[PDB]
């Protein structure tokens, strides 16, 4: 890493300096570092140029706005200070070059949209790895090689990606936030593929507003190296964009493929939702097939189909994808199914809000031939507002509501339960059982073979907070033990 080589594409004959790390934060800028001084929200890193120099940085790259001409090379206390216009816009490119273009040295897939981003990202990484990649994820959860995810600027994005390259990653599935995209955080990344789980947004009922929204986003995407575009056609905006993008892949499970266009497509033709997952029959421009998914709900059918279409577009053979599909697993604590011979199906899900609980129950229902049971509670010493709403939801969308404890903390456990019951039309029809373990057991042992039991609120959060004590407890382990299987 040399300053001169670093800047060669933009500033000829920049001074030669060995560079250590690249940072935006003057507080950590150390001997040999490249400090980058940017202007943001009510912030100007140029203020800290003296501090960075005093700390022994090798060089500084700074925003030119109001202070210098683009490419102007200055010298302060012997330290090169090079000014660049539109530095925020160029930061990704600058960092890309600093870190030896990590996105040129693995297959990067970007996933954007409001729903299904996390799951689709995980499925991409999982499936590619089953096909022989060493895969990684970058997301809100965290970054890392698959199964080693560690819990944000354009520089951090490039740094992290370079870290993954160093660890031997050949494939990375990256969640891209709307905000991140707008702030140029992935501007210089070479995406092999871009997955659009949806393109619609709330608050755009005015035609003028939808037009502006689409224009802003279209402009943004036009400035990125998106690679192959894989678009959910069950989204209204998705369909409109597909009509303008003849090389994009159209994906649907609700009959939104237009065969007249002769483009690439993938669609579910039928789904059988059963106890252990979904049997998904699909047709595609690559051929037809059947996948045995071990994921639950209609949304996860969509997420799987998006991942499949993406990997097909990237050239992974259909036969190999089909051969590995049955090994795709649920995201940790998310609609995780446990089945056992002659026992009810049990789903462990993290849902702990009204909206999430409703979605979870709707998903579980699709796999439920018999009665749907819902075992849940609400956290103590937190906002009480959700309590009656979650009560109402369990009553409406499940057949049997089993109300129990979920991290009561220092609050009277039965008071929390009463708050939940208060939201129900017929509280008397709910089952109340305290001791969460006991409640789970009640449901599992009483449910019929063709019933489904949703155990909501925790996912893989393996503790129960009672008073001030974080007690060892796991829904997954409790469920597995009851069913005679291994969590």
């Amino acid at each position: 890493r040399n300053l001169r080589d670093l800047l060669a594409p933009w500033v000829p004959d920049a001074p030669s300096r060995a560079l250590r790390e690249m940072t935006l934060d003057s507080r950590v800028a150390a001997a040999g570092d490249l400090f980058v001084a940017v202007v943001g929200h009510q912030a100007d890193g140029r203020r800290y140029i003296p501090q960075a120099i005093a700390q022994g940085v090798a060089a500084i790259i700074a925003e030119a706005k109001d202070e210098a001409t683009d490419g102007e090379i200055r010298e302060m206390h012997g330290v090169p200070v090079i000014y660049l216009s539109q530095l925020n816009e160029r930061l990704s490119a600058l960092a890309g070059r600093f870190y030896h273009e990590p996105s040129d040295n693995l297959r990067l897939v970007g996933v954007t949209g409001t729903n299904g981003k996390t799951t689709t990202t995980q499925l991409l990484a999982q499936w590619s790895q089953l096909l022989g990649e060493i895969s990684a994820v970058m997301g809100t959860v965290g970054n890392g090689l698959l199964g080693k995810v560690i819990p944000g600027s354009a520089v951090d994005v490039q740094h992290e990606l370079a870290g993954l390259v160093d660890q031997g990653a050949t494939f990375c599935a990256m969640e891209v936030s709307s905000h991140g995209l707008v702030q140029h955080r992935v501007a210089a990344l070479k995406f092999a593929a871009s997955v659009f789980t949806n393109l619609s947004r709330d608050h755009l009922d005015y035609h003028g507003d939808m037009e502006h929204y689409e224009a802003a986003k279209w402009l943004l995407y036009s400035e990125h190296h998106c690679g192959q575009a894989i678009i959910n056609a069950d989204d209204e905006v998705g369909r409109r964009w597909l009509a303008k993008l003849p090389d994009a892949v159209a994906v649907s499970m609700e009959d939104h493929i237009n065969p007249n266009c002769h483009g690439r497509w993938l669609k579910a033709t039928e789904v059988n939702y059963h106890d252990s997952g979904a049997t998904i029959r699909f047709s595609s421009s690559w051929g037809d097939g059947e996948i045995e998914s071990h994921l639950m709900g209609a949304f996860n059918v969509s997420n799987l189909l998006l991942a499949l279409a993406t990997l097909l577009a990237l050239g992974y053979p259909l036969a190999d994808l089909l051969k590995t599909a049955a090994r795709l697993q649920p995201v940790c604590g998310r609609m995780e199914v446990f089945t056992a011979p002659g026992k009810p199906t049990v789903v462990v899900d993290y849902a702990h809000t009204p909206d999430a609980l409703e979605k979870a129950l709707q998903a579980a229902r699709l796999h439920c031939a018999g009665k749907l049971w819902c075992v849940f509670g609400c956290g103590g010493d937190r906002d009480k507002g959700k309590r009656p709403l979650m009560g109402a939801i369990a009553e409406e969308f499940a057949d049997v509501a089993v109300v129990t404890d979920d991290n009561p903390r220092t609050e009277e456990p039965r008071a929390i339960i009463n708050d939940i019951l208060a939201g129900m039309l017929d509280a008397g029809h709910a089952k109340v059982m305290e001791g969460r373990a006991e409640a789970v057991t009640c449901a599992v042992m009483q449910a019929k073979e063709n019933d489904v039991v949703l155990v909501a609120g925790k996912g893989h959060e393996d503790y129960q907070i009672v008073g001030n004590q974080r007690l060892d407890y796991s829904d997954r382990v409790t469920v597995a033990r009851l069913l005679g299987v291994i969590a």
